[PDB]
């Protein structure tokens, strides 16, 4: 078993690399002072924020028609983009999880509509210190406090996140402990409305084990590592169901909105 749950945490981490571009010891390099790499640009204010474009070369840029809207929803809207991107880079990452593409399509489709946005948040903290966080494959820094002080309740969108991500990183993960981590959420089989339960459970045991392993042997000075990772898993539903019910703030309260569509599928019956 053993020399067989590292070849499953090798193959998941080698997967983690080839599926996500910008890997945490790489933004963690960008946020210490520890690259060669020119250090990205810092937005603080509104001024900073017009300066963005100029100064980084990102990947949305936004059309004549929304460019009339306030910052906040450009901000707000500019983001779902990337959103976007991340959701195929895990769902590249979820086809190579051994025994994932096996499983019923439908199947397939549920535990990636709940798995995406904790993910994505899991991911999000890699970006994050208590200051701020990388945008634009690391090319920017955009900072916590500035994100708040945008007008509600678009101010509020972050916050949680950040108060996930200071916690969360002070566990010291790494790119393999996280390749694991983030199999072990796709893999859930309590999702609602699942059709095959066990087939699911059996892939999410293996993962499980697997990850146990792996912080044992990759984290000596930290016993209970392994529970105060089930206990985020948990955690991550919780800033998903905090951040759906913001979500339909903004829909009920906010006028010219224009939510991505593939992140409205998503969203819609979760
Ligand atoms: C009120 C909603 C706040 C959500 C923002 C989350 C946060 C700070 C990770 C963020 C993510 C982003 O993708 C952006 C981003 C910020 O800011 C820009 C300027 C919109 C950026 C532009 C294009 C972007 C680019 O091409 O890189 C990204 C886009
Ligand atoms: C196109 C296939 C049928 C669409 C229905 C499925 C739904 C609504 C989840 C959806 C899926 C999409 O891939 C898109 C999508 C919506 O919306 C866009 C804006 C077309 C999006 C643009 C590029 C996209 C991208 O950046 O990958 C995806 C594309």
């Amino acid at each position: 078993e053993s020399a067989d749950l590292r070849a499953l945490a090798k193959h998941l981490y080698d997967s983690y690399i080839k599926s996500f571009p910008l890997t945490k010891a790489k933004a963690r390099a960008i946020l210490t002072g520890k690259t060669t790499d020119k250090s990205p640009f810092v937005i603080y204010d509104m001024n900073s924020l017009m300066m963005g474009e100029d100064k980084i070369k990102f990947k949305h840029i936004t059309p004549l028609q929304e460019q009339s809207k306030e910052v906040a929803i450009r901000i707000f809207q500019g983001c779902q983009f990337r959103s976007v991107e991340a959701v195929q880079e895990i769902t590249e990452y979820a086809k190579s999880i051994p025994g994932f593409v096996n499983l019923d399509l439908n199947d397939q489709v549920t535990l990636l509509k709940y798995g995406v946005h904790e993910i994505i948040y899991t991911m999000l903290a890699s970006l994050m210190n208590k200051d701020g966080v990388l945008i634009s494959e690391g090319q920017g820094f955009m900072t916590r406090e500035f994100l708040k002080s945008l007008r509600k309740p678009f101010g509020d969108f972050m916050e949680p996140k950040f108060e996930f991500a200071v916690k969360f990183n002070a566990l010291e993960l790494d790119d393999s402990d996280l390749a694991i981590f983030i199999a072990v959420i796709i893999l859930s089989g309590d999702r609602p409305g699942l059709l095959n339960v066990k087939p699911i459970e059996d892939i999410q045991d293996n993962l499980l084990q697997a990850l146990e392993l792996q912080l044992k042997l990759n984290h000596p000075e930290s016993s209970q590592l392994f529970a105060k990772l089930l206990q985020k898993m948990t955690d991550l539903r919780q800033i998903v169901t905090e951040h759906v019910q913001l979500l339909q703030v903004i829909k009920k309260t906010e006028t010219d909105m224009s939510l991505h569509p593939l992140l409205q599928e998503i969203y819609k019956d979760l």
